[PDB]
């Protein structure tokens, strides 16, 4: 009954997959810890096992990780580039099962599985040209006869917790860019996508195997909250990157800063579109649907509060409405599909409280509210009416797909609105007005990480720097200088005199 | 009794000085909490009075201080640019007397106590500059109709906590980058060099007042450990930046990260220089002894652990033991003294504490060793042969002048003995061998944050970054792209289509 | 009868001047030259003489410019800033009576003067910053042990020839960038403000004196076509930067290229501003009236070619019409005076025969176009109507108040016809549409160096560079990255292995 | 007869080459011109033959890539580094063969012509990423409610004339920068590399056709000195690429100095290696003889002169002569071989009279001097001891592997004797002293837009900006910031209050 054993789902095959997958890789694959099954969330299918790392695994691991170092650090920056070109290329000859895969096992439609396979080959093409480019200035000093020069090195051994929602871009985030910079890398993924952590981890191992390098470079130990809690409290991960809910990153965050290391944190959001009356109200509603529905509301971007200014509220409401009686679902990689399943049945129990929790906060559900009667994990897409802005449950992040949604009058008043939660990733406001946008962009503007006009708040693109602010925890991923995260700078003066 | 009250110290009178200092500033003087009495610890006479905040002085002028944010924030950056060299040209005016009660309330020679102020002028200078300069890359996208955009906005109050040993110039760094970036600062010093926080704080007081600001941009919350622990646990401070001892450092960084706000943390130096068979002798010994004496030993760049070359090390200890008698001892105030007192009675014991320990160890007292027989704090510069370089005391911050020599034999080794120990602030080499000063720049050499090369392991620059790793805290102030650490990034993306 | 022995202009002695000045300086002063007499515009009266630099003169300037080039080059960029930032609070003592005589010799008004000299001021604050920061990447090699690092060195001696217009200003932003950049300087100014150039040469060399440095750092040689030919053809003059017409620039850039030289070319202007129909008229009006009018319409960005939407054309007209009719008309530093005379008696004459050209073309005079009936160069602000956008008039630089105005439907035209000119100096438009904005700053928008939107013609401010494309020559001067223009680049490559 | 139409040859034509072909590309092909045949240097038998422009061709062209660019430069930077990216993979895949092309019409042995090919493919690979980078910034205006930003845009059209030497890596390193900057490019060759550039261009039409581009983009046009010359007049070409000898590169920067054009010149070369006392000779003889023999001394950046102090001078020369014995001549193409041909026989002229001229100058040729006796254009490479530095021949740039050697003592002399020559591209010590090599490094050092230490004056990398000083045209290549030679620059404000 394992899907992977159906020859409806033989193409598993091309990524090397079988029955029984080992989660640890470090040169060699293995796994001592509890075996997991996945289970596709379409229809509650088991698709395949993967042996999870024992604590004995991670230790060998870690040690065999910081040997690799040693010789990956000595390699120039532009050769380890060559490395990340040559995954890039691998990632490009499997995108279409891989991209299946991300379907099968996380739920996200199949367009956006292939995309975000994409966007890891997109970032490890960037991260090529990086590598040639990463370093500091040589400076004037002061001084006669000295020298005055900042250097970047490699911090070590990068862990990389991620998160099920983006199963292989964001690790490909931090890999693409901690490997150019000198460091190996330790993933621990989510373990409800454990068969993609080790798909990815096949394709990487090989490329790293081709070329007479260690395995280690790129480690895999697959686990959960045990692996997890290890290597934020492991002093020999000098970098811990971790992506996921800001309850679980607030303790990742403290036990680092407890052992002096350092973090790299991408938590929650709870993200505000803005719609001003002289919106263009024919992309507001198009982008205010795809922005709160799409990958079923759990992306960290996704739209959760959707403020209106008054005069068009009821206008946008019900063509908001009417767009959300037209989405298609279905099994995530179908044709047409636009709309799957949440990502677990512990998510169909959490949506339900929130809904119930938004009535008795005294919202009014306009539209759905509902778990779908049919296999897998499938809710109806919902918009809350009737809350005030500082409602409790709207400060809170629900990872499903319920938009509340708001009046308001005037720009000051709803700046502070879209402000006021304690997550600061996403915003985006629609207007035309040209004061209003710079101001949005100003000081007194939006307090994000992502601040956007005309716009959903999902969708952003590798040449600038990804994170937020606030409890979203002020890390930084992909563009802009995000890489000297990744390093360690020295100010170095020579006296040559 | 009191020293400002005796007619050879009347010139502290030039900085507003009085028996009863004001040690709360807002835009208003005031200060509800304990009265304290700094003392000069040349002859340990009472000097004069501060009243420190309350708690309630201490929640006013927060208040203050972030809505006065509400004003400087939307002053253009060139603008504030131009207070910032007001400030610089009223410190100039101000610059010996200044630095006299520099080297009166905390004891270093004059000419350190003048640099201060100078470098803190010279800050000024460059802030000017950068105001018309911060700020981020607009991006191509990958979108047609769009612009991309990294912005940078202030991140809001800026809590600044200073330790005794840079009592002008660590505020001056982080006053001069936060004022340009946007931000209100608000200022706890140590309270044993309060009367030059009060000074320094009159002095910007008068020039934000004369241009009709309000002076909560510049806050002084005079205090100890209790409002010290206030300012890391308030979530109205945006950014806390830390300049002290790990140990409290620990706890302030552990709290900021508890309630997810910013932090910069410049903590202790157990720094090293490092001789080879091939280094110019006579850059050696004026150089160690420099470091290492400098500021009685009181400096976070003091140099505490000399490495030598088996070869030399007779000839550098003979060679700083004739050096050391040299040493001219007096009032630190007095031009042409070059060694001062230690802080305080207290540093004193643990001066010979420490020697105890470096005894019971192993280790023999080549020279010094024990107090002087004059008036005051004053002890004798000391150097410690026969210790393993882990010796406990070793690996210990001890905040004294006590040099322990170590001998070597090869480089590799001595590399890893420089990053053995859990401080990683700075770090020198003497060599002329080109091949051993890149390798120690780089991935496999220096793990510090200073990384010089034939000079000492202190003065550094304000054109760089300056700070540690490990448990020095990872902050950097001043230069580079430093003012990056005071101000917010959005990514910021305009559908203009 | 020199204004300068008349009681009234004593103040011309605060300036060190006298009814017969030097006009070489090389660290002694002299002139054996063709002695000139400047005149006042306002009232065509001579105000003192000046002795022009001979050939000896100059050889004997260059010279000594390139001997204390060995010495300035050596002292550390920092420390250079230091003396550029004397030589902004030395001009900040003088600001009222250098701005007076800008005002007396030049003609432009008093707040305009003493604005010069306040940019002046600003840039040198700036450089002062802009000296710790100097510099290129140090960049990851792809060959293990080598060092890849991007140097930046002076280029030597600048020459630096000015133009009327901006007889402090220009000269000052190529000064202290040169200077930071450890470059000597050598000054041709225009020769009808010989006094100006005299008179901030003896501020400049005061402080060079004052700090024992050789005055030829900053050199001046007063002349004419002669001295400033001989700087394109010398060999010893490794930038020539020149600023003034398009006529002569073209020549000065070919006999530089000739003897492979680098130069900076700032030559002429013909902008454009275009308002569309959505335009704020109460913003377009106030700004076409001060872009075209102020300074006489004798600045390298004056609006002369004013493109309005034809739904809008009259209306802006006609409201430009009664303000120009508003405009107070007195001397130049006179208060409440916003229009004074032209320059020369020349460009009277100039300005005369371009307003029978533009009727001989088919243009109508709606406004002004005759001289005014009083002492001075006066003559009346002109608007013509009537011509098409491609008219010969209208693609000529007429250095004079003469705006040119056309009628447009649509904004691919409108872009088009701003980029059919040969000159490309600035541009601005007025709308509120925000993808028009956006559309005129990309590729298919305004082609000029300067791209404004809402503001008019002028007003550039220090943190960008200042240039212009196609027959501006593409100079750039003050902000960004042009102090790389004034430096040579190496590309350095150090194998330590 | 011809070498195409022998079956041993049979490979060129997986380039796509015919016994005749079409030498203009711009979407279609042609070439109504001269019909040239080029041979192959090895033994002068004609390889092909190719129909080069017309004038009328030439005309066609430029329209057409003209109206291609309002196609291209509308395409996000992104999409255009995505067509570089498969440009590079397109070349990839033709490595071998096209590496073989180079080595048969040019004359360079296999593995530089393979490498050469190579060094576009990282070119573009660098490029991707770098296409998502170019830019400037978002600057902090002065004034209230305006925001200042920098904007780069393409220029439009980039002619690129190159040479024989490098005849894919230069057109390459323009085309790759070019394009992502937004430009379209017509490309030149030197007539002996017709085929060559044929093959190129083949190349790239077959990806801009697949991706449904116009080919224009990469337009082609082969000819002599009259196509060059009219590239060099054309208005239409906004920036010139040119690449060749410092005769004809004066020429061509003339042409577009007077037509207020952009130039880029990558001129000639004279460069010299110092070697000091203490040079490590095991690094000096090997770097000496691959600087002045690889690609038989035709490279510009080719070891001309050799300096060496007078103590180690006879033993180094005696080294290099055992080195030059040991050197393998043959066929370039086959893998055996380390020296091939010159590439002309008009080339094998200057050889001689060079050799000629030295040996009446007073100079003694110690290994070679003579034609080797043989089919093709193969000389011996030489090694010339006894002239003094600034004889005649040794100021001049012979493009031969001929090696002019001299005695030194002083370092200041030396490095006066560097830069004594009118070119400025290369230049290398060898020494092993910290402080000569950063003075080599600094304002008194090298004058060359190259600066190496302890490696050859050839073989620079990507990452870098390449290009010369003086008489080598001040143009730079490929890598840091010379993208913005392709661009233009526009300091734009916009007031939004
Ligand atoms: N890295 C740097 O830039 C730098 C510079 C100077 C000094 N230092 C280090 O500073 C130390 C100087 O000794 P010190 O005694 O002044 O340090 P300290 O930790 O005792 O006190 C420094 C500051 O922290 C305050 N403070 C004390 N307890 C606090 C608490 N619980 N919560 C919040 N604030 C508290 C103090 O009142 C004082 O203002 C040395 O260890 C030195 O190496 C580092």
């Amino acid at each position: 009954t394992l899907l992977i054993n159906q020859p409806q789902y033989a193409w598993l095959k091309e990524l090397g997959l079988r029955e029984e997958n080992e989660g640890v890789y470090n040169g060699s694959w293995g796994g001592r810890g509890e075996v997991i099954t996945t289970y596709c969330p379409a229809n509650n299918e088991p698709i395949a096992r993967v042996r999870q790392a024992s604590v004995a695994d991670y230790e060998e691991t870690v040690k065999k990780a910081r040997e690799a170092w040693k010789i990956w650090a000595d390699i120039p920056a532009p050769k380890r580039g060559e490395i990340v070109r040559q995954i890039g290329d691998a990632l490009r000859e499997k995108i279409q099962v891989l991209g299946s895969l991300v379907s099968l096992e996380m739920g996200k439609i199949l367009v956006e599985g292939v995309g975000e396979v994409q966007e890891y080959v997109d970032i490890c093409d960037y991260a090529v040209g990086l590598s040639r480019m990463i370093g500091g200035p040589i400076l004037p000093s002061e001084r006669s006869g000295h020298a005055l020069i900042e250097q970047w090195n490699p911090v070590g051994l990068v862990g990389i917790i991620t998160a099920f929602n983006f199963p292989v871009v964001v690790y490909g985030w931090n890999n693409a860019i901690a490997m150019i910079c000198g460091n190996v890398c330790l993933w621990k993924g989510a373990p409800t996508t454990s068969l993609i952590s080790v798909a990815v981890t096949k394709i990487i191992a090989k490329v790293l195997e081709d070329n007479k390098l260690p395995g280690a470079i790129c480690s895999l130990t697959c686990g959960g909250a045990d692996i997890g809690t290890a290597m934020a409290k492991d002093e020999r991960v000098n970098l811990l990157s971790f992506t996921g809910s800001t309850q679980v990153g607030k303790q990742v965050g403290l036990m680092v800063q407890e052992r002096f290391g350092r973090s790299l944190l991408e938590l929650g959001g709870n993200n505000a579109i803005i719609a001003f009356e002289d919106a263009d109200l024919s992309l507001v509603v198009p982008s205010a649907l795809f922005a709160a529905v799409g990958t079923a509301g759990q992306r960290c971007t996704t739209a959760r509060r959707l403020f209106i200014h008054e005069s068009i509220h009821d206008e946008v409401v019900n063509r908001l409405k009417k767009a959300y009686a037209q989405i298609r679902v279905g099994n995530p990689w179908d044709p047409n599909v636009l709309y799957g399943p949440l990502h677990t049945k512990q998510a169909v129990s959490m949506f339900l409280g929130a809904v119930e929790e938004a009535k008795k906060e005294g919202g009014t559900v306009v539209y759905g509210g509902k778990v779908m009667d049919r296999p897998g994990n499938y809710v109806e897409p919902t918009i809350v009416t009737g809350l005030g802005h500082d409602a409790s449950i709207a400060h809170t992040e629900t990872f499903a797909p319920i938009l509340y949604v708001f009046k308001f009058k005037n720009e000051e008043e709803v700046f502070a609105w879209n402000n006021e939660v304690k997550q600061g990733l996403s915003s985006s406001i629609f207007t035309k007005d040209l004061g209003r946008i710079f101001r949005w962009l100003g000081p007194k503007g939006s307090d994000c990480g992502i601040v956007n006009v005309n716009i959903p708040t999902s969708g952003a693109e590798i040449g600038g720097a990804f994170g937020g602010e606030k409890h979203t925890g002020g890390g930084r991923e992909s563009g802009s200088d995000a890489w000297k995260q990744y390093m360690r700078r020295s100010t170095c003066t020579i006296n040559y005199s």
